[PDB]
């Protein structure tokens, strides 16, 4: 159960990493989660890393392997591992490769999750997250049962500074460019699960559930 999650911004990777963590127990591993935390506390890493995730760009290669290279180093990664938004590059994939090789843990998919790019401003503009346990609600698609805090914890909701339009503009011309070559790369590999996120949320998950429940140890 060593699973990659794939998709544009908005596509609803978080969504799923959700749902897959709480089915199959197996560790979420999110670049974006890790980033934005070390933000938060203002450390050099996250010094250097607000700099293009303000902008909408991708975090350079060479730390981004590092922080997740780390992270699948930690014991509980060896039941297996949902990695979430990495590897989001080709580079990035070949050094997964590598490391997974080296550590005996081979990809078994990455699903790649679709969705209409016309679709994506709404799905981000939209979305609204929790600042305790960082679920994501949308206003439309999915609203909490009491508006401004989550069903889970009663926590605040927030937006997430990068989901104002001009960023995720930027965010969208970023990581399209990128789609076709790790398409490519992982469909080389025999790897890659396209699914449609364009559904209804437990129905993306449906067919999650097809493709992660045929796994046998
Ligand atoms: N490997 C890497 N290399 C370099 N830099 C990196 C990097 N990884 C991260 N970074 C940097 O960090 C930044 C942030 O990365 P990251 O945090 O990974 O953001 P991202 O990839 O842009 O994805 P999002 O979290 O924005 O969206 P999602 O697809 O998870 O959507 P969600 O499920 O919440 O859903 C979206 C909304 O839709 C709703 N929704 C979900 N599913 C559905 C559905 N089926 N129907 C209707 N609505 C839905 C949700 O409720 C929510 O409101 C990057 O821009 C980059 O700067
Ligand atoms: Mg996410
Ligand atoms: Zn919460």
């Amino acid at each position: 159960m060593n699973i990659v999650l794939m998709g544009l911004p908005g596509a609803g990777k978080g969504t799923q990493a959700e749902r897959i963590v709480e089915k199959y127990g197996i560790p979420h591993i999110s670049t974006g989660d890790m980033f934005r935390a070390a933000m938060k506390e203002e450390t050099p890493l996250g010094l250097e890393a607000k700099s293009y995730i303000d902008k909408g760009e991708l975090v350079p290669d060479e730390v981004t392997i590092g922080i997740v290279r780390e992270r699948l180093s930690k014991s509980d990664c060896e039941r297996g591992f949902l990695l979430d938004g990495f590897p989001r590059t080709v580079a990035q994939a070949e050094a997964l490769e590598e490391i997974l090789e080296e550590m005996g843990r081979p990809i078994d998919y990455v699903i790649n999750i679709q969705v209409d790019k016309e679709e994506l401003m709404e799905r981000l503009t939209g979305r609204r997250i929790c600042s305790v346990c960082g679920t994501t609600y949308h206003l439309v698609f999915n609203p909490p049962k009491t508006p401004g805090i989550c069903d889970k914890d009663g926590g605040e909701l927030y937006q997430r500074a990068d989901d104002n339009e001009e960023t995720v503009t930027k965010r969208l011309e970023v990581n399209m460019k990128q789609t076709a070559p790790l398409l490519a790369f992982y469909d080389s590999k025999e790897v890659l699960v396209n699914v449609n996120g364009q559904q209804d949320i437990q129905d993306v998950f449906a067919d999650v559930k097809v493709i992660l429940g045929g796994l046998k140890q």
